[PDB]
This record gives C-alpha cells, structure tokens and sequence, in this order.
C-alpha cells in the first residue's frame, strides 16, 4: 500500500500522456477482440451460401479493413510514443534527484556503501521502476482486459465449452507448477555445485604464483575436474526431469486443444455449434493462453520494480548523518585561520574497534606552518580528514578561529582549506578544468588565470608541452600523468581556490630527482603567508617549520621547535 | 573453414548420441508440416458434406490422434534428454581441457591476462560453444528443414499465391532493414550519451572525497542533470523513429496477410482454389515466416559461438613459454643446495622499461643464512620469484649446485625450496588442507603429521582453539585470520614441505607484541640446517646471518658479514 502511492506519485506528472495512451491501448485490444467474432460469421456466411459471388463484398471489406490498420498503425505508433517519452521523462527525475541525494551523503555513508551497487542502482534500478509505471503497466492492462473479454466471449460463444476448459486447464496447471517447483530446486543444485567449482578456478588462476610455489598446478587440474565431473551427473538428473517435464507439457497442451476440438465438434453435429462458432471459441481460447502468459510476464516485472522501488525510495529519502549546506560563515575581521583540536577522540565508522585519536589536542597558531611527525600508520591523514569536517570526532572539538567547526557552514569551512594530497586526484577532464575546480565559480574563471597559478606550479612547461595543451583530457579515461606532473596540477588548483589553511601531506617514498626540485619550489610559493600544516617525511620542511608536533598513538606526546625537541634531555 | 573442422570434432564424441536426437527431430518436423494440408482436406470435407454424420469418424481421429501425440511427446521428451546430455558431456570436456591449458601456462601469460577473462572464457563461452553444437544446431535445423517444406508446400498448395508473397515480401524486408540500421545507429547515439553521464556519476561518487574538498557537489549535480536531460533529448528522437518504425512494421505485416486473404478470395470464386487450400497455404505461410525468424535467431548464436570458440582454441591450443614438467633432477649425492645469481639481467614483463636487476650476482652458499639488505622498491621480492623460476632472467644465469635452474625440472626445482611471504596466500580450504598443500602428495599425509609441523609452528593453540578445529575453513570465502595466525599456518606448510632451500621475505610493518615472538620462534625452527636466503628488516637477523648482501639499484654493491659491513672505511 505505500508502496502503490510512491508509483502513482511518480507518474503523476506524466499522467495526461500515460492516459491518451492508455486510450489508444483501450480502443486497439478492444476493436481487435471482434476479429474472431467477425471471421466466425464469415466463415459461417461462405459455408451456407456457396454459390453466391462474394467479389464486391470481399474488395470492399479488405479496403475497410485496409483503412482500419492505417488507423490501428497510427493508434500504435502515438501509444509506444507516448509510453517510451513518458517513461523516459520519469526516468531523468529519478536520475537527477538520486545522484543529487547520493553526492549530500556523509562520507561514513560511502564507507559502508561500494560505488558499484550506487552505479546499478542508478542505471539498474531507475530504469526499471521508470518502465514498470508505463511499459509495464501497459502490457499488464492489455493482458488483463484481453484475458477479460477473452473468458467473457468463450462463455458468450459458448457456455458449455467455456465450462469444460475451465474444470480441465487450472488441475492441470496446479501440477504443472508443482512439477516446475521441484525443476527450479535440481536447477539450484546443479548450479550451486558449478558455482563452488568456479570459485575454486577464479581463486587457484588468481594465486597461480602460490600454485607453482607448491608444484599444486596437476593437483588442482585434477580437483577441479573432479568437481565438474560430479556437476555433470547432476546435470544429467535435471535434464531427465526437464525432458519428462517438456514432454508432459506438450501433451497436456495438445490433449486439451484436442479435448475441445472432439468436444466442439461432437456440439456441431448435435446442431449446438457452427463452424465459425467453434473457430471463435479457439480463437479466443488461443488469444486467453497468450494473455494468462502476459499477466505472468507483468508480475514478474511488477516485482522487480518493486523491488527497485524500495532501493531507490532508501536513498531518495536518506537524510545525511552530517550537514550538507547549512551553517554559520565568518566576517572577514574574525577570520585569521587559526585552528584547536581539544581532547579529539575518534576511530573510523567502517573499522570502530581501532582507535586513531585518543585525545588529540593541537594547536595550529594564524600564519604558522606546524609540522606533523610520527610513524607510518598513526594516523597523520586522519588529522586532514576531520579538518575538512569529511567525519566529526566521537568526542572533543575542532575549532577554526574560536568557533566550533560544527557550528559553520561545511562547504564554506572547506573554501578556507586546501590540501595537496600525497597521491592527487585528477577527474577525466581537460587540464584547465581540473586547474579550474578550485575556484568557486570554476565557470567564472578566465584562460589568463589558469595560466597564471600553472607558472606559480611550475607545471605551464609540461601542459603546453602536451598535443592538446590545457586542453588535454587526464584522469584514469585519459591521458596518464606522472605523481609530479600530477602534484603540481593540484598545486595549481591549491594556488587558484586561494586558501588561509593549507594541508600538506609529503610524499614518504619521494619521487623522481627533475621532478622533486620543480614541486618543492611550487610547495614553498603555496606554503608563503598561509597556516600551514604539513604531514613532512623530508627533514628540510620540519627544520624550517615554526613548531612541531610528534603524533604517538593517537595523542600529541612532543610538542616544540625542531632544535629543542632534538635536543631533548637525552640526545 | 578451419573453424568448422573444430567444431566437427567437438560434436565427434557425441556423434551417435546427436544424430539419433537428429532422427527425432527430423521425424517430429515432417509429421507436424503434415497437420495444415490434412486439416486443409478436413475442413474441404465438412464443407462438401453438412448432411453427414461424422461422429464416428471424429472420435477415431481422435483415438489416433491422441496416440500420435503420446509417440509425439516421448519423442520430443528423448529428443530434449539425448541434446542436454551431449551438450553437457561437450561442455565437461571443454571445462577440464581449458583449466588444465590455463594451470600449465607461464606466470608472464597471468601477468597479461585478467583473471575475470579467463573466467568468462571458462563459464560463459564453453556454455555458448557446447550449446552452439547441439540445442542451436537443433534449433537451426528444425527451422530450416521447417522453411524448406514450407515453402515447397506453399508453391505445392497454389503457384500463383506463392509467386505473389515471393515478389511482396523481400523488397517489405529490405527497406525494413534499411530502417532497421537507422533505428540501430540512433539507439547507440543515446546509449553512448548514457554511458559518458553514467561514467561521470561514477567517477564524482567513488572521489566525492576530493568533490567534499573542493565543494562541488552541487556543481557535479547540475553537470550530471545536464547530461541525462540532453540523454533524455536523444532519447525522445530514438522513440521518434521506434515509433514509425513498429507502424510501417505493423501495417506491412497486415497489409501482406490482407492481400493474400483478398487474392486467395478472389482465386477461390474464380474456382482455382478450395477454403480448406487456402487455409493450408496461410498455415504453411505462419510456418516459414516463424521458420524465418528461427534461422535469423540461430544465425545471431551461431556467430556468438564462433566468437567464443575463437576465444577457447586460443588457449586450448596455446604453448607456454616457460617449461611445465620437463627437465632433469638431482640425486642426493649431488643436490646440497647452493646457489648462484651470475650476471643477472631482469625486467618484469608488464614493465619491460623498469630495469629490476642489472648484472645481478650473488652467491647463496649451501647450509649458510644470507640476509639480502636493500631499500624500499630496490627489488628484494624479485629474488624470490627468479629462484622458483617464475620467469627467467633476459641475461645471466640462475644455478643450482653447479646446475642452470633451466636444465631442472621446474615442478622438482620448487619442490627443493620453501617461502614464508610477507602476507602468506591461503585458499578456502580446512586448515588441515591449507597445512597439507606443503607435501608432495597432500593425501598421502596423516592427522598427526599435520598436528607434528602445527605444534613446531606454534600454530597448534589457535587453531584447536577454534570451534572446527583443524576442520576450520580458512582463505577469503572463509573465516579470516590474523596476519600471524597465517604466517605460521604457512611455516607449517614449509615445515611439512621440508626444502633444503628456504627463502624469507619479513615484514617491514612489524605485526603485534604476543605474535611477533611465537613466530620468530617457529620461523628460527624452520630456519635450521637449511640454506636461508631472509629479506631482513630486523637487526637481529642481520648480526646472526653468515653474510649481508646490499641490493642498491639492481646490483649486489656491498658483500660481507655485518660487523664487517658497518666496519666500512667510512663510520
Ligand atoms: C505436468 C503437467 C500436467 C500433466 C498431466 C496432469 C494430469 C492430467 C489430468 C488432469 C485432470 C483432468 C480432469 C478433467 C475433468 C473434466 C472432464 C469432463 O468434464 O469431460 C466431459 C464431462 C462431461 O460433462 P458435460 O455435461 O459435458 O459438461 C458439464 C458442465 O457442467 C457443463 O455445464 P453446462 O453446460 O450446464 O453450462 C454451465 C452453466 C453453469 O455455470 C457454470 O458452470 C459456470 C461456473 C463458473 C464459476 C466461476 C467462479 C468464479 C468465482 C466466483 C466467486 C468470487 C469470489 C467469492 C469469494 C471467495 C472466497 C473469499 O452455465 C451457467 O449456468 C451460466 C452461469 C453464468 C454465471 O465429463 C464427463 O463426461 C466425464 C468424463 C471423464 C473422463
Ligand atoms: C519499414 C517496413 C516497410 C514499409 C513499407 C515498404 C513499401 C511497401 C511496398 C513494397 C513493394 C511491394 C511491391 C508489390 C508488387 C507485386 C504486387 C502484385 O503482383 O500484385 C498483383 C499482381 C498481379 O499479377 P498476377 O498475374 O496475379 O501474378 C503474376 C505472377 O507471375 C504469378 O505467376 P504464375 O501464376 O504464372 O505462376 C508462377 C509460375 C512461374 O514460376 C515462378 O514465378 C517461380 C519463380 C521462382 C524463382 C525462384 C528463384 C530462386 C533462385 C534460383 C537460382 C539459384 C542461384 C543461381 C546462381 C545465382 C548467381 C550466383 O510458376 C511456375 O512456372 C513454376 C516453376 C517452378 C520452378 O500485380 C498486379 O496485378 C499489379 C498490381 C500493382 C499494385
Ligand atoms: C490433458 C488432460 C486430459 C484432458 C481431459 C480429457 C477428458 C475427456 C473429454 C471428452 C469430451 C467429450 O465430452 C462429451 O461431450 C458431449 C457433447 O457436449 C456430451 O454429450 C451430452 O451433451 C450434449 C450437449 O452438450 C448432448 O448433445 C448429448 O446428447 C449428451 O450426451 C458428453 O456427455 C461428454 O462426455
Ligand atoms: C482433429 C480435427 C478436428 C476438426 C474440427 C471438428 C470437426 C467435426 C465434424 C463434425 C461437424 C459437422 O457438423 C455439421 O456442421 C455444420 C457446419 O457448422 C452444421 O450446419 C449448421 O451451420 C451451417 C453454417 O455453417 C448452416 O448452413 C446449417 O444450416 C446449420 O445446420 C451442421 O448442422 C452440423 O451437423
Ligand atoms: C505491405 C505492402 C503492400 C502489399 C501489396 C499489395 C498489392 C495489391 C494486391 C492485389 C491482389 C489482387 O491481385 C489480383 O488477383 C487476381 C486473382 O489472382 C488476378 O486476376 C487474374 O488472374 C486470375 C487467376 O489467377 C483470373 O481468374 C482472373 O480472371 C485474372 O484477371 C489479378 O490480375 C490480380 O491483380
Ligand atoms: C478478410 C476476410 C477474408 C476471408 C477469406 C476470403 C473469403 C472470400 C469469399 C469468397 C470465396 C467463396 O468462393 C467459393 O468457395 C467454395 C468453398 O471453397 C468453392 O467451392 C468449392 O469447394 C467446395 C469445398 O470447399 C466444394 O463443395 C465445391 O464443389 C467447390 O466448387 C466455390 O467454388 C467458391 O466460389
Ligand atoms: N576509510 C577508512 N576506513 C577504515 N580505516 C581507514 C580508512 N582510512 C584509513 N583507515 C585506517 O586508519 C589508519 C590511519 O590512517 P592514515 O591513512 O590516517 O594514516 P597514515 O597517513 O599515518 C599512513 P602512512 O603514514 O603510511 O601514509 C590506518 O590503519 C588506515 O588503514
Ligand atoms: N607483476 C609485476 N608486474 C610489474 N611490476 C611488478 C610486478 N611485481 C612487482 N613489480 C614491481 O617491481 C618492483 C620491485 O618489486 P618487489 O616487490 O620485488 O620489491 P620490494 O620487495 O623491494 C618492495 P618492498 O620493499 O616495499 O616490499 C616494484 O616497483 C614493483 O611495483
Ligand atoms: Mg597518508
Ligand atoms: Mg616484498
């Protein structure tokens, strides 16, 4: 039930064109339910006059039905028209506003959910729900009307034989779906062993080197063998099953056509039937079958769309754990870039056992670079993470400049702060798109001012060294980028988003010579005249750094100047 | 050509079994054509004959029509059984046969090849190639036998009818098709539009980290909803087209059908045909066009089968470039265990362009611990995979006791020398399995040897502590284990292996207090009287090593003991 008010929601827009269609489908199954009626008294006609001429009669009937297909032709293509744009434009809603709830979730929420089922559910399942409100729905009502007047016209045609299908065909099909049952459960045995077999095959070629190792390739060949070979004499079972099963099928279907005929043609004899009245009656028989099969197919697409349904109305109407736009911003006079952890407590949602901070206070003073040691692993990155406001701490606080950084606006807190990333990341976009996107307004900036940040980066050389220049699409689709060709674009981005705080986290397993000097000249011109606080591996950045800070499970144990935490009591 | 030759001899084994099916269907076929042209007579004799009394006839038809039907069904249900079986026993050979040419090929072929390819090739194509020999060339034979005596049927019933659809039909059908590839190139138009909006999707949620940094999300929403509302704009002219498409389809299926009611009317006032012919000749005429349709359909999985045999004799028929089973073996006089890098030249076959050792010589003497000291990349896990011969150097020589590892059998070369990797690799088996997997014949081994090399491995109280024990299954699709726990499950798979030569490679990102001790406790248990070549990154292994190999940039640079060593010229 507030299931069916969410469908009906959701073609409400498209309601006068999922109608006019409805009409068309109306009128075309209903108008094309009088053939079988029509060509019984036909026949019957031709049978109890065969010596009159019929050549005026039969031309002018095949030139009225030849204008009543120029209209059912012109009916058909306005209702799949109608049908395919309407589905279509329910469709792009669901596309828009999915893709608008995904990207206003928290972080955690990305942490627990893999990209691949959020991508099928926008595919997948939009498509689906999209089509199961119109396609769908159509096939179902056209099954379901002509089942409708199908039964109706078997019994108006007649009464007995209508009866005598009816007593017949539902034992038949009740065994009929008890022997299907019992098919489907040997189908899941074969095909649960055949599964056990390629898992064995995808995990023995993926650990080949572990295979070798241990002189196992013969071994295995053989154990997989063994495996199929058994879920050939499974598949040997099912097939025996099916065989009995296709063959009690076709019997049944052909001894019940049988049943009618015999029966039907015992009535003509007896003068309760005609010809035509017999040829009706299997007409509309056929025109049932097919329509029992339609109601079927819709079912199961009903339930699938349903089932879509549930998966989309999940995050449509998710509420983001952290908030998206809202928010305090601070005035130009209050705004220095100064920054306080206090007693911050925080472990990651998808991994809560492991603790990364247990009470973490750090103060990053206005215009002071602050330098960030401790051991790989002890959760230097996380600090930029929860300055960015990506997850808030279990317990303590973040402040910006006095104020708790729950308090402000998010994105706004984020235009305040860069990060140069020890593995950047570039979208498949042009070089001047991805230099481009740390400007508010990416579309507001002008060619003269991603060249400008590009020199600053030390990066104008490579990019116009490039067949395409700026214009050169990079990311994993295109064009691969060296880490320090890489580095400097997301120095360039640093440099054009122009922020107070910047975060610096330095690459441990430093990079190529050529390359090493070009970055750490475009670093020093980023770090000049902003709060800096930089995770650093290079011993040069800590010397020159106003304080640092040694981060030693998940606290602050040392804090000081580079000389006076060296020169320590004992050194 | 030579693709049909294979695929003959693919369907060989099961010739007999195919051609007895053949039989069956040819039967079915010929018998069921029969049905129009006797109903064709029946329906003539109602016609002539309204007076007679055809009761007794009717239930004798019946009687003997149900018999047929009964013959019918036990023919379709062996019919069904014998091509199942066939296909089956086709695709079992197909399954052993490409696992067993996949296990045999060098680890380079790996190195190139992805895993879910060669799983696709062993589940998707060896189902489509098996099918394709028997349930598709049943299919496709039915049909054209079916379209063969229907058409002959056809021109038997009336030449002058036949003649007519023959002249109507194909030119209907080639402007179809001409529409047909319009429709096609329309419908990719809108799905490569999808695809570029669906990639951009993608790309924003798997980094909606960076996105949240930069604060775009509600940029990347509007440049995503302008992409589906242009897919939407495409999508509306593909419906456009799809539209007058199925109405031209629609009226031309009618229209062809009027014509030959209207001529086949007028040819029956004329007296040059009977209703009961006419009947017949649209019964043969719903025949070949199904008939048609069903050598169209079986044409489309024939190339899909072809496609996939390509793919299949590719590897059934490809030669590994690196020996599987073959070379010589030491005897026990001459097997001591030293070994000798000379000149070693080697890049990885994926990164031919990144040099891993130039001129590379080392001497590994027998019964001696040599530790191979070396920064982070220098290529100290490259060692390993040359000595078990994995690949084989591009210059120098790998030898064994005075032997080139080449001339060895390579099962047998790796039977002499054990590993205990930095993160061990087990599969989704037992423990005792996971264990027994180091023995030269895995069955061959007792429960108390197992229990033997588990409590030397210091393994023996986790693994009892478990609920099943030994019985435990372990590996990914398993319960999982600690770093620790299969480090010494895997010194308990060396243990039972018991090589003369045994290569370390240590974790440089030390493992847990209480573990760190009862492993280094096995690990100096299996290190004794055993030739030992340790990837070190402890000081303590270092100072009790026989000699330290420094690997520096592909090259042994220094050599000697660790006092030695640090007694350099220069400390
Ligand atoms: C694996 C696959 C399967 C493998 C194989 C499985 C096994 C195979 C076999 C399976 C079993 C087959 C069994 C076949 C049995 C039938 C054979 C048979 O009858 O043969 C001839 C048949 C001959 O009988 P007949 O006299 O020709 O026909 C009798 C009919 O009554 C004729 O009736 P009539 O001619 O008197 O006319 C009907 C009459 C009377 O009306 C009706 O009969 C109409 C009834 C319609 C009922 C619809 C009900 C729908 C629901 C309503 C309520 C809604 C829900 C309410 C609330 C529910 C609870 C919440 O119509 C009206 O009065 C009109 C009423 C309109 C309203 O039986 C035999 O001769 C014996 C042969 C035995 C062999
Ligand atoms: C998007 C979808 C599409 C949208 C819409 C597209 C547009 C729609 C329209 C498309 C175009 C439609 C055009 C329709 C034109 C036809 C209309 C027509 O004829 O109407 C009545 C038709 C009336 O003619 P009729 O006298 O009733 O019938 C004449 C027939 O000749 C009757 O012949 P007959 O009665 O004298 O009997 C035939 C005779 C003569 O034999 C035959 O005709 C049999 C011929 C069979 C040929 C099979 C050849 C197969 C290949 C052999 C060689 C193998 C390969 C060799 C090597 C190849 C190179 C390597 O049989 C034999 O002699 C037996 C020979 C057995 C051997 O035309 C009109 O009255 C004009 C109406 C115009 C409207
Ligand atoms: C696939 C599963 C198997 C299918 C089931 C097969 C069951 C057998 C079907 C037999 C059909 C013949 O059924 C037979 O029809 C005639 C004609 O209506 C009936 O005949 C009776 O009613 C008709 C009117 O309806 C009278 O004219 C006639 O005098 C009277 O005897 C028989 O009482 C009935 O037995
Ligand atoms: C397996 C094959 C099955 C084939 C189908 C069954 C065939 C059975 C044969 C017996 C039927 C013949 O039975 C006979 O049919 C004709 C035509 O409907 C009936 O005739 C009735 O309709 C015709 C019009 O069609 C009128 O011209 C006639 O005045 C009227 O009585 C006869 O009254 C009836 O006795
Ligand atoms: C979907 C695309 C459109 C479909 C194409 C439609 C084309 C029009 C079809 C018209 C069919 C009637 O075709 C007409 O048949 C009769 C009967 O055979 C022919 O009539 C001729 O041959 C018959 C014998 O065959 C003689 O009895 C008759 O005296 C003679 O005139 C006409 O010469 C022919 O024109
Ligand atoms: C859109 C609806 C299309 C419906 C199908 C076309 C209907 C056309 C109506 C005109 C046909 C009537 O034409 C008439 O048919 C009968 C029956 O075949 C023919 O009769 C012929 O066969 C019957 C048997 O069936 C014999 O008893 C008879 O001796 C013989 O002449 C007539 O010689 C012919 O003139
Ligand atoms: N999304 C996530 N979910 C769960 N755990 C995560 C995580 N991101 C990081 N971690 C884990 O948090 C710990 C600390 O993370 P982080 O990346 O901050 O440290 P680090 O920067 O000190 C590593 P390194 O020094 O090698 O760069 C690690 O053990 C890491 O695996
Ligand atoms: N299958 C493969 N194809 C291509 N390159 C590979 C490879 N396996 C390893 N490499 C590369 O070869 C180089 C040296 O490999 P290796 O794993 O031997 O070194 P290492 O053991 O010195 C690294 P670490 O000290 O961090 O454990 C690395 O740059 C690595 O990425
Ligand atoms: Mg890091
Ligand atoms: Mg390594």
């Amino acid at each position: 039930l507030p299931e069916a008010r969410k469908l009906l929601g959701l073609a409400y827009p498209e309601r006068r064109r999922l109608a006019a269609a409805v009409g068309f489908l109306t009128m075309s199954s209903v108008i094309s339910m009088s053939a079988p009626f029509f060509l019984g008294k036909i026949i019957d006609v031709i049978y109890t006059n065969p010596t009159v001429d019929y050549s005026d009669n039969l031309t002018r009937l095949c030139l009225g039905l030849s204008a009543v297909f120029l209209c059912g032709a012109a009916a058909n293509a306005i209702r799949v028209y109608l049908m395919q744009t309407s589905g279509q434009r329910i469709v792009n809603r669901l596309r828009t506003s999915l893709f608008s709830s995904i990207l206003r979730q928290e972080v955690a929420f990305f942490d627990k959910t893999r990209t691949g089922e959020l991508i099928n559910r926008l595919s997948s399942d939009t498509a689906l729900l999209g089509r199961s409100v119109t396609e769908n729905l159509s096939d179902g009502l056209r099954a379901g009307a002509q089942a409708s007047v199908g039964i109706s016209m078997m019994f108006f045609v007649s009464p007995n034989l209508a009866t005598f299908v009816l007593s017949v065909v539902p034992p038949v099909s009740i065994i009929a779906v008890i022997y299907g049952r019992y098919l489907r459960k040997l189908t899941k045995v074969t095909q649960d062993s055949l599964a056990q077999a390629t898992q064995l095959a995808e995990e023995r070629i993926g650990n080949v080197r572990t295979v070798r190792a241990f002189g196992k390739e013969m071994t295995e060949i053989e154990k997989y063998a063994s495996k199929v070979d058994h879920v050939m004499q499974l598949a040997r079972k099912e097939a025996f099953a099916r065989a009995g099963f296709f063959g009690a099928t076709g019997l049944s279907g052909n001894l019940i056509v049988l049943s009618v005929l015999y029966k039907g043609g015992l009535l003509m004899g007896s003068a309760h039937m005609t010809v035509g009245e017999l040829s009706s009656f299997l007409m509309y028989a056929f025109w049932v079958g097919i329509s029992i099969g339609g109601l079927s197919s819709f079912y199961s697409e009903l339930m699938k769309g349903l089932g879509a349904g549930g998966r989309l109305w999940e995050l449509l109407e998710r509420e983001p754990k952290l908030p998206f736009n809202e928010g305090v911003i601070l005035n130009e006079k209050s705004f220095q870039g100064a920054l306080e952890f206090k007693n911050v407590h925080f472990a990651y949602p998808a991994r809560p056992e492991v603790p990364i901070f247990q009470d973490f206070s750090l103060s990053i003073p206005s215009g002071s670079v602050t330098a960030l040691v401790g051991p790989s692993g002890s959760g230097k990155s996380t600090v930029l993470s929860l300055l960015l406001r990506l997850y808030d701490p279990a317990s303590g606080t973040i402040s910006l400049d006095g104020h708790d950084i729950r308090q402000l606006n998010p994105v706004w807190l984020r235009s305040k702060i860069g990060t140069v990333s020890q593995e950047p990341i570039l979208f498949s976009c042009s070089i001047a798109e991805n230099i481009a996107y740390g400007a508010d307004d990416p579309s507001s900036v002008t060619a003269e001012e991603i060249q400008r940040v590009a020199e600053v980066a030390n990066a104008v050389a490579f990019i116009r060294n490039f067949p395409q220049g700026f214009n050169t699409v990079v990311g994993e689709k295109g064009v691969l980028l060296s880490g320090g060709q890489k580095q400097r674009i997301a120095i360039a981005r640093a440099l054009l988003k122009n922020p107070k705080i910047l975060l610096l986290d330095e690459a441990t397993s430093a990079l190529d010579a050529e390359n090493e000097y070009l970055v750490q000249e475009a670093l020093d011109r980023l770090m000049d005249g902003r709060t800096v606080l930089v995770i650093a591996h290079r011993l040069s950045t800590i010397k020159n750094a106003n304080m640092v800070a040694v981060l030693d499970q998940g606290k602050i144990t040392e804090y000081g100047k580079h000389e006076e935490l060296l020169s320590k009591p004992n050194g």
